[PDB]
């Protein structure tokens, strides 16, 4: 619901270690 909500404001640390 509104908790996978939290992932895209999360995606700019994503971008880091998954990208890392």
């Amino acid at each position: 619901g509104w908790w996978l909500a939290l992932a895209p404001a999360l995606a700019l640390a994503l971008a880091l270690w998954w990208a890392x």
